[PDB]
């Protein structure tokens, strides 16, 4: 029907396949998006930046409720399973007949149309990437995957075998969904036998990029390859820093910097050779942007870009600022709609300066600290952060959160599987770990973005490191008695209190938390060691 042949998709289940659009250009996309008789949510409108924004619907950001996976075989002894130990997440187990229920519906939707199918890679190297093989019957989720995975070239495409394949169904619901024991009628089903992702109900094309991730996170460290969410970038010097933190911390803003070629924003691997990007395209935040704070974002908002969920007033322009819909406004785009990049491969060399960015809605942490081993160990597993997005925060938030190894939503083994490895990449590399906060202070704002970058090129410069620092109590942190470009003010965090024992108050609170949170780790004589390097009261 065009490239594939409508018969390799029957065996998949999808029968009367009328047309199929085989990985389609950026200029095919846009005329598709654009067609006047689109109706609904498939349609796409024509911004004065020249990129086309869509509407996602109901859905403006992950379904963490609607997430499971099959439970059988394959899956049974290795998944980090929310039925089983100490462990809050959203690993579901799903029933193969159940799944086989929701497959049925998926193919059944998406039999005897048009079709979108898009192949490409994630995972920037040979040798541990995954093929996947996305097919929708909307062409800006077939434009969401093309920027967002990694686009294979006209010879690849040759000899390109599928090892996942993502179905979405996002126009079907599951009505049988009572009967059988699930959340809603939506559904983000995973199967690893089958090696599928069937997608229902919800548009967001968050599922797929956070489903790959899910599956990357899942087969990487089981051969000893770091799987990380974090930005990614190297200096001039052949020098690399990796940013982990949760939806709205700072990665994207961070790691986008023009004295640094960029690898990624989102997710990385990191193995024998380094640290490598799972993506082609970056996905980025829009509320509240402004192309003085964020000039190489807002630049990369032109066509090919895909704008989600943004107030398009009636002369085309874009009011940014508008959060009515979501906050959680989004923009996917090529990675190289960013100049300064690594290229034609997004990989580096192996991290020497491990960055942790935390959102603290308490206004308790320094703005940036030198971690110790076991710190990093204790801070990497109780990723503590604010949700700010995922869904919409950044006003129906910030929730003070714990996700372990700052991506709990999308860990697939145990926390601290993701530790182990992590900690062997870090030694054998030499690298140094900070914890910075890009949340708030005592003045009930967050620190300035100004404030921030001068903090991580004090890190990526080693002025950090050859500092005279002192001991902020119960945390034990070790913070720079004073900073070269950062007001000395905000470094210890009492100072933007007009009274230190506010900041006490709220310091002791804080500190319960963390360790009422870590308990569940002191099962292990590691996780009860790693106790010593947490707060104490
Ligand atoms: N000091 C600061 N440092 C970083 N970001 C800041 C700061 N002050 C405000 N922000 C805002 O916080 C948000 C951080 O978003 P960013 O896209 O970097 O999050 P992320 O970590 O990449 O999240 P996700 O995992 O959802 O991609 C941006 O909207 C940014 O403008
Ligand atoms: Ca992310
Ligand atoms: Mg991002």
């Amino acid at each position: 029907n065009n490239g594939l042949t409508p018969q390799e998709l029957e065996a998949y289940g999808i029968s009367d396949v009328h047309d199929i659009v085989y990985n389609p250009s950026y200029d095919l996309l846009y005329q598709e998006e654009l067609d006047p008789s689109l109706t609904g949510y498939e349609r796409g409108v024509l911004t004065n930046l020249g990129a086309v924004a869509v509407d996602t619907g109901i859905f403006t950001g992950r379904s963490p409720k609607d997430k499971y996976i099959v439970r059988d075989d394959t899956t049974r002894d290795t998944f980090w399973w929310a039925d089983k130990g100490k462990g809050k997440n959203d690993n579901k187990p799903l029933s193969p007949e159940t799944w086989q229920h929701l497959k049925g519906l998926v193919t059944r939707q998406l039999s005897g149309k048009r079709l979108f199918v898009v192949d490409a890679f994630c995972g920037a190297n040979p040798d541990t990437r995954l093929s996947v093989r996305f097919i929708t019957e909307v062409a800006w989720q077939a434009h969401f995957v093309k920027n967002m995975f990694i686009r294979p070239s006209d010879e690849e495409l040759a000899g390109f075998k599928p090892d996942f394949i993502v179905m979405n169904g996002a126009k079907c619901t599951n009505p049988q969904w009572k009967e059988q024991g699930l959340n809603s009628e939506n559904f983000v089903a995973f199967n690893l036998t089958e090696r599928m992702q069937l997608i229902g109900g919800t548009w967001y094309g968050g599922e797929m990029k956070k489903g790959m991730f899910s599956m990357m996170n899942y087969l990487l460290p089981l051969k000893g390859i770091a799987s990380m969410h974090c930005s990614a970038n190297v200096g001039e010097k052949g020098d690399v820093a990796v940013f982990f933190g949760l939806s709205g911390t700072g990665k994207t803003t961070l790691s986008t910097d023009p004295k640094r070629r960029l690898i990624g924003d989102d997710e990385h691997g990191w193995d024998d050779d380094g640290v490598f990007n799972f993506e082609g395209g970056c996905y980025a935040k829009t509320i509240k942007l402004s192309k003085e704070a964020e000039p190489e974002i807002y630049n990369a908002i032109r066509r090919d870009a895909l704008l989600e969920n943004v107030t398009v007033r009636e002369d085309g322009t874009i009011d940014f600022d508008d959060g009515s819909k979501t906050e959680n406004t989004r923009v996917s785009y090529p990675i190289y709609h960013i100049d300064n990049i690594v290229k034609p491969v997004s990989k580096a060399g192996h991290a020497t300066k491990v960055i942790f960015l935390t959102a603290d809605a308490f206004g308790v942490l320094p703005p940036v600290s030198r971690l110790t081993a076991d710190q990093t160990q204790y801070h990497f597993l109780s990723g503590f952060t604010a949700k700010l997005a995922g869904t919409e925060r950044g006003i129906t938030e910030p929730t003070p959160t714990f996700s372990a190894c700052f991506g709990a939503a999308f860990l697939s083994l145990h926390p601290t599987q993701y530790a182990e490895v992590l900690v062997k990449r870090m030694q054998a590399a030499g690298a140094q770990a900070y914890l910075v906060n890009t949340g708030w202070n005592g003045t009930g704002k967050r620190i300035s973005i100004k404030d921030t970058r001068a903090i991580i090129d004090a890190i990526l410069n080693g002025s950090l490191d050859n500092a005279e620092t002192f001991t902020l109590p119960m945390f034990n942190l070790a913070i720079p008695t004073e900073l070269p470009g950062v007001d000395t003010k905000i470094l210890d965090p009492r100072n933007t209190y007009a009274s230190p024992e506010q900041w006490q108050e709220k310091a002791e609170t804080l500190a319960k938390l963390f360790i009422d949170n870590f308990d569940k780790y002191t099962d292990t004589p590691a996780g009860a060691a790693l106790v010593a390097a947490g707060p104490k009261l």
